[PDB]
């Protein structure tokens, strides 16, 4: 276990390998730039991967770069966090929370 978390950028065409095929649960920040409140949320989610890190991978779906992406998982609100386990939504986190917060919308993933 580390002290910071890892991130990754997933695009339209790295989505399948980067989330949908891990081994760990993904969870997917459906985002945008001039969204406020995902920028409020992106400290709450550096802490989460680098403390859950072991359990639990981020990675990052930008909107306006990825469209597709975000239409076929039905995204219309941000950010929405998706968490991704063997190919599917498992659990989906719809609009900004505060930290602990997410962390028990997490529980199953990162209890264990």
């Amino acid at each position: 276990s580390h002290m910071a978390g890892t991130l990754k950028h997933v695009t339209d065409d790295s989505f399948e390998q980067d989330v949908l095929k891990n081994d760990k649960p993904v969870l997917v920040d459906f985002w945008a730039a001039w969204c406020g409140p995902c920028r409020q949320i992106a400290p709450s989610l550096e802490a989460i991967a680098a403390e859950y890190g072991d359990k639990i991978e981020i990675v990052k779906l930008n909107i306006d770069e990825n469209p597709g992406t975000a239409a076929k998982y039905g995204v219309m609100s941000i950010p929405t966090l998706n968490v991704y386990q063997g190919g599917e939504v498992a659990k989906t986190i719809v609009g900004a929370k505060p930290k602990a917060a997410i962390v028990r919308d997490l529980e199953d993933f990162i209890a264990d």
